[PDB]
């Protein structure tokens, strides 16, 4: 049967081709993990139809009905087969659907316009000149609500309650947020995203002070699914044929526009 | 410009959409007070954006550091501009911040797993099998607390110094109490919840005996805001339309599931 | 010469955002019969375009306190944009203020009720008290009721205009929504053209009933003494004696039917 894979619009990993409009199926997409999903495709011998996830989002657990929503929703109540995307790799995650080993490293870091005072989340929390936020219905933000470190226990009572809305949609609103607020606005995301943005156009942004912590993106599948063994040798195979690196590589600094 | 709205989850005032996660701001919220603050709003002539009170109470003031807490709080503290909610009107909270006049009426009442053998108050405070107790923090425990009445100051002696506590953080988990209790629970709370809960699944409770007062909520503003006026004559216009009781039938008893 | 900056709404079928495309940028990103439109006006006029969706999300209306025109009519008046292209009414006060090519679309103001709802016409609509109706606001189909001298048009604003709670919506989709989860309560008074392109959306709940209660149309706008008015005309009549805006009317409408 053809493989219903779930991933998410989210540059450099997965982006509609300049001229998709004249293209069908999987070819509308390029990126890292689109490339990825072909390798694993090969490797693990299945076909594959790429999905764009419903709503958009990654995967968080309604506190209230605890339903399941984003990529790992899809997985949980079976609409998707497998996920390929910077899905990152975490406990409350792991308990719900199974995960590759890692096949990219990142940590939480931090994003600002040019020029802003901070180097670092510490600066971030001394300050209320400027505000900052992070990406909803993700890893991120569980970080900041669940940390018991002063620092980012301070950071995240100031966003819980900030006014306007500090949060983001999407990571494409994140960034675009810091690049219109003047150096008001900094935003925390995975050091990944960040260093992608970084080599792009206007060349505005920067990541400063050092990740907050460190993890990585898993290809995830349902509980007991009978992919999970096969995409998880695929996915070392992958990374010590340097595929990866050449992967990661190819999307995020050959073609850099800074 | 946009004024700050301070309201409670507290069904059916305000409650999550089931679809919340997928709509912004105002939109994520439903209920009486939501379609209230609408058109308290559109006659006052603002806009608005809603927010749930940080610490989910609705107002007291501690004993000691003479802090007020809740929406009350949000008021006096500057926090909020306005709130919309089922905030009952008291002489102590009158002395810090502005009420419009009332646009529910309600009062004390008993609510009962249906079998229990209580058919009053005084019924409540000859007996000892069964327990009873009060959302802590609110005007009804304030009411027994200072009540000068033989029947009632006899049950605030026993609330007072019952262990286990019988009082609880939200009305949910009054309610829930009663229900697991098997009949060895009462509840002490506002009539519109009692009558409102009276008319949901699994329908095995109900309100017995008159209410011990009588009373109402109101829209309340910092005192002294220059909002107070416009959002009184709102209310009043408001109730002489009939949008008052239609909105009242609306989310009590054209819901029922009983 | 320099881009011109159209303002338009989103508004189906005219502008619609292509699924998934919310994080792209440019003109791409849109689809729908005003978006066609634009690019046939701008085609035959020579100039090069930004589509650009009106800030508030409204039409046009002048505040009666302070005078100031808000939506898409606002956006023209104060130099915000340079041009309108969308289901934008031509109606006198709008005239006075910024300048219509000659209608690319007629229609006229129907009524959209959930199917079952026992009503036939406006005449219906204001004999009874049972079922609830309104209009859009900062529209020109709110304006038509406002202003109205005929017997039961004017019945039914006096209706409308005190209703409680508000019988009006912010957006046409706000009103199809109120509309279909009535029950049959609510009826939406809204424009022939929008009407019968919902009508032929699932779930196929909803229906035009009645005439239309007037006769009009949608021109491309723009502000006063604009260089682009004379060209964006003769473009328009152009459009229409090629049957390309038939063609575009069957493409979104018809062609796209669900039901
Ligand atoms: O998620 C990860 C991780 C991720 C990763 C690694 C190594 C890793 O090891 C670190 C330390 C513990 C948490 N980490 O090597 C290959 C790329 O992805
Ligand atoms: N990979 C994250 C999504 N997200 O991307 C960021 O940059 N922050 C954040 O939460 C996840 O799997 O939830
Ligand atoms: N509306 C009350 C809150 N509360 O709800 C009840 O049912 N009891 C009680 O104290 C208040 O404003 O304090
Ligand atoms: N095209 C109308 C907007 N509107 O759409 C409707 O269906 N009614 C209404 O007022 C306008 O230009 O104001
Ligand atoms: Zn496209
Ligand atoms: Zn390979
Ligand atoms: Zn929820
Ligand atoms: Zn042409
Ligand atoms: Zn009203």
């Amino acid at each position: 049967k053809t493989v219903v894979v779930t991933t998410i619009l989210e540059s450099p990993y997965v982006m509609m081709k300049k001229n998709h409009e004249m293209l069908e199926g999987n070819e509308r997409y390029e990126g890292y993990c689109v490339d990825l999903a072909a390798e694993i495709a090969k490797h693990c011998g299945f076909k594959y139809k790429l999905t764009i996830v419903g709503d958009g989002k990654y995967g968080a657990r309604d506190a209230d009905t605890k339903i399941w929503n984003g990529m790992v929703g899809e997985l949980v109540y079976g609409k998707a087969d497998i996920a390929i995307a910077p899905l990152t790799i975490t406990l409350v995650r792991e308990e719900v659907i199974d995960f590759s080993k890692p096949f990219m490293s990142l940590g939480i870091s931090i994003m600002i316009k040019k020029g802003t005072p901070i180097e670092s989340a510490e600066d971030l929390s001394k300050q209320t000149e400027i505000a900052y936020g992070t990406l909803d219905s993700g890893s991120t933000k569980e970080f900041f609500r669940r940390s018991k470190i002063a620092v980012f226990d301070k950071m995240w009572t100031y966003m819980r309650s900030a006014e306007p809305s500090v949060f983001v949609r999407t990571t494409a609103e994140g960034v675009a947020r810091v690049r219109k607020s003047k150096g008001k606005y900094a935003y925390l995301l995975e050091s990944t995203m960040n260093e992608y943005i970084e080599q792009r156009k206007p060349c505005d942004t920067m990541k400063v002070g050092g990740n907050l912590d460190s993890k990585g993106y898993g290809i995830a599948t349902p509980k007991g699914s009978s992919l999970g063994n096969a995409v998880n040798l695929a996915v070392l195979k992958l990374n010590e044929q340097g595929l990866l690196d050449k992967l990661k590589n190819k999307w995020w600094y050959d073609k850099g526009e800074c």
